[PDB]
């Protein structure tokens, strides 16, 4: 599915994410964007033989387990498969996991390079909230 911006900060507070451990629902909107593109069904395949996930694009190293990764934690204990459903509950999860592991929002790439220090709060701007 490609989520719209409102349609995904809806469901995203929905499940909880706005204020959790001190991001606001716009931080998390924002890293989707620039991760996925909004789209649940995004994978990058790297070189170094993981792959990421879904529309937070989770990593297969640390996070979920694909069988094919080297040095696999599978810390979320999913499959890589469930983070790319049509319905984001598996995907909310493991990045509450994420954070609550001892990482901020710096685990995103995206989130550290496009959105930190933004102002986010334009990505729920005029939404139905
Ligand atoms: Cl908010």
């Amino acid at each position: 599915k490609v989520f719209g911006r409102c349609e995904l900060a809806a469901a995203m507070k929905r499940h909880g994410l706005d204020n959790y451990r001190g991001y606001s629902l716009g931080n998390w909107v924002c890293a989707a964007k620039f991760e996925s593109n909004f789209n649940t069904q995004a994978t990058n395949r790297n070189t170094d033989g993981s792959t990421d996930y879904g529309i937070l694009q989770i990593n297969s190293r640390w996070w979920c387990n694909d069988g094919r990764t080297p040095g696999s934690r599978n810390l979320c204990n999913i499959p890589c498969s469930a983070l790319l459903s049509s319905d984001i509950t598996a995907s909310v999860n493991c990045a509450k996991k994420i954070v609550s592991d001892g990482n901020g929002m710096n685990a995103w790439v995206a989130w550290r390079n496009r959105c930190k220090g933004t102002d986010v709060q334009a990505w729920i701007r005029g939404c139905r909230l």
